[PDB]
């Protein structure tokens, strides 16, 4: 960092801009959290302070709620931890604010504790955050003003706040500028506020990829990233085709790419491939697929908050079946399901089922997502683990390799986790 500068980035607001050449594999920058979370479902996992996995964790005796390494990260966390610790037992049962509320009340006491510019902001500060406010229609006021509403009534004991104006603008901040950290394998772990990380401006070809060693996130260049360019990063999953995609950065981000890969086109025809029977199906009967796929991938997103492993599985079958009758294997609305499927099959402890639905996944990731992806490497990592567990070794190995070989570009050769799979070649 002042290997580059920021720059008034036309067409774009603010964005990054290199001073320099990177290499791929090169750290251009990394950003200390400035306020962070970790995921309710991983309680008992990680440490809520710097996030790593140990069987043995010492617990908070205040509110038997809360996890961490030792001693010092359990004070570390304290001010943070304190606005929950209390109204977890008031609330008991009933304390379930949703993580956006949880991430946006630590950075209220993180102004308060720390009003000045932090380690995290040396060039975009979190009070410049763009909020695209005058964009936001009734109902995502209305999910923000939830939020709120959530907030107050969740933590009253230990936070004070501003006018509704201002929160209305923060929590607007929050879903514009907001990250998730996720594992290695792209498990979700908790959220996060990386003000100088956020500078970074979208692409679906992006030049650099942003991965996280406990909460520090790290971002590396893969592509070759020349002086005078602007640096970009992925705001989504790359998977999709182009329409799909822009739906997305619209309604979460309020613009339109214009890269490469949006204008050309070029992948969009592969990621839709239609199989081909002596007389194909007309286009008609492909609209009321696709139609019905997306459809489906929203009936999905469902079923996960309620429905049984047992029977997210069988919607998972029914719909591949239908659809297979025009879509093929490698087709994404048929990778979506399978992924969905694997991961329903990893939740019973189906490993074989989880197996045959990466198998036929990989090679589409393949062609489909960029060089280094961390879809890819996430996929590659997983088959790599079940064929291990399996006792493939040699499958196993060959795998566990692949992954590596992707995030030794992505992670850093010496991250944490290369570390980790290297000792499974084993
Ligand atoms: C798929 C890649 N992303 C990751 O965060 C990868 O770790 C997306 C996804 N994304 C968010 N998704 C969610 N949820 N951010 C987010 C959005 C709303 C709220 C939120 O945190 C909540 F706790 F407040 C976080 N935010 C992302 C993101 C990526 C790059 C940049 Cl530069 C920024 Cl600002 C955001
Ligand atoms: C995390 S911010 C990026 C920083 C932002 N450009 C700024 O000055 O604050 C997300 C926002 O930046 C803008 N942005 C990012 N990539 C863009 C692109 N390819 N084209 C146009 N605007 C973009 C969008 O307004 C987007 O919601
Ligand atoms: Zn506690
Ligand atoms: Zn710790
Ligand atoms: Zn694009």
């Amino acid at each position: 960092l002042g290997g580059l500068e920021r720059f008034c980035s036309p067409g774009k607001g603010r964005g990054l801009r290199a001073l320099q050449p990177f290499q791929v594999g090169d750290l251009l920058f990394s950003c200390p959290a400035y306020a962070y979370v970790l995921t309710v479902n991983e309680r008992g996992n990680h440490c809520e302070y710097c996030f790593t996995r140990k069987e043995g964790l010492s617990k908070c005796g205040r509110c038997k709620q809360a996890f961490y390494c030792n001693v010092e990260c359990q004070k570390e966390d304290w001010p943070m931890h304190k606005l929950e610790c209390s109204p977890m037992v008031v609330f008991g049962e009933n304390w379930n604010p949703s993580e956006t509320v949880r991430l946006t009340a630590r950075i209220l006491a993180k102004q308060k504790i720390h009003p000045e510019r932090t380690p995290s902001e040396k060039l975009l500060a979190v009070k410049e955050f763009e909020s695209h406010l005058d964009k936001l229609d009734n109902e995502k006021k209305d999910l923000i003003q939830s939020d709120i509403a959530a907030l107050h009534h969740f933590y009253s004991k230990h936070l004070g706040f501003p006018d509704n104006d201002s929160l209305v603008v923060l929590f607007a901040q929050v879903n514009c500028n907001g990250f998730t950290i996720e594992d290695e394998e792209l498990s979700h772990l908790g959220s996060a506020i990386f003000p100088d990380v956020a500078l970074m401006n979208h692409s679906c070809c992006p030049n650099v990829i942003v991965t996280y060693k406990g909460t520090l996130a790290e971002v590396r260049a893969v592509q070759e990233i020349k002086p005078g360019e602007e640096v970009f990063t992925s705001y989504i999953d790359l998977l999709y085709p182009t329409e799909d995609r822009n739906d997305r950065l619209r309604d979460s981000y309020f613009f339109t790419c214009e890269c490469q890969e949006c204008t050309t086109k070029d992948k969009d025809k592969a990621k839709v491939e239609i199989r081909k029977l002596s007389d194909p199906p007309k286009a008609e009967a492909i609209r009321d697929m696709v139609r019905y796929a997306r459809n489906v991938i929203e009936e999905f997103r469902r079923a996960k908050h309620y429905k049984s492993p047992s029977e997210l599985l069988e919607i998972c079958e029914l719909s591949q079946e239908k659809m297979s009758s025009v879509f093929e294997d490698s087709n994404v609305y048929m990778l979506h399901m399978m992924y969905q499927a694997m991961g329903v099959c990893l939740y019973m402890q189906d490993w074989e089922g989880a197996l045959q639905y990466g198998q036929k996944i990989i090679k589409p990731y393949s062609k489909h997502y960029p060089l280094y992806s961390l879809n890819v490497a996430s996929m590659w990592l997983k088959l790599g683990r079940l064929y291990m567990g399996l006792e493939h070794k040699a499958a196993g190995e060959k795998a566990l390799k692949k992954a590596i070989a992707i995030m030794e570009v992505a992670h850093g050769k010496d991250h944490p986790y290369i570390s980790e799979i290297k000792q499974e070649i084993e």
